[PDB]
């Protein structure tokens, strides 16, 4: 799975362990191996939520499979929580695309996993 | 809705007021609320078009609905031109990607549109 | 076509011409001109593969055609190859999406393709 997370907040604010953080509860709540998890934070974004600059954040998951209408609602509150409380991001300022990804549309390793 | 713009134009060249007027634009035309409209813009980005590094944009729309032939060459001639307009991106430089997002597949405040 | 690089390794790192080469391989690979090909490099990101940010690189390829099982495995070979020669990076720290884009989903030049 690959998630990302685009912000306002700024760089200083992201703390040293969150891409661990996000990492672990990702691999939990996916079943996926933690190695199979990449993640990339982008902070000091110019973005807008509702025409305001307040802090907000635009996030995408990609995942072969376990995507879906029940999970999409646990992962929404699982990453609103972490936004929350690390980020400090209110949840309704928090936009979450889900991917559900065919195998044969995913590069690694020299090869896709079809 | 999510509209997301990457540009080489440097981030001094982007008009104080740009986020606001992109999100009152995109919500006359799309017909949402801007409430629910976040704007996402990224400058001084190393990127080329062609092979050639004159300003050039790679740009996203992301909406649950109101996505479609007739309404994507609308938005086309409002968003190029804007960009034409404030950063003086020529047309034939931009690429607009679209997106139709199923309503389970877009999370926010702890669950999802479904 | 469009083809998006995100990774850790520093801008420094990035050889001279290297979106000059990208334009030009894939216009070989996909068999569209070069003047619709758009590459776009996101260096200095924090980013972690599998818990640890040793090198690695998020990529996306967007294509109206040319996508599919077999094209997949041939951008992925001639990709990965590249990021690890060019920027040293491991291709078991790749991972790459592929978009099949609808013709009326893609804007350019104030229109869309469709």
């Amino acid at each position: 799975p690959m998630f990302i997370v685009n912000t306002n907040v700024p760089r200083a604010s992201v703390p040293d362990g969150f891409l661990s953080e996000l990492t672990q509860q990702l691999a939990q709540a996916t079943g996926k191996p933690p190695q199979y998890i990449a993640v990339h934070v982008v902070p000091d974004q110019l973005m807008a939520f509702g025409g305001s600059s307040e802090p907000c954040a635009l996030c995408s998951l990609h995942s072969i499979g376990k995507i879906g209408g029940a999970q999409n609602r646990s992962y929404s509150k699982l990453l609103c929580g972490l936004l929350a409380e690390r980020l400090r991001i209110s949840p309704d300022r928090v936009y979450i695309n889900y991917y559900d990804m065919n195998a044969a549309n995913v590069g690694w390793n020299n090869s896709t996993f079809a």
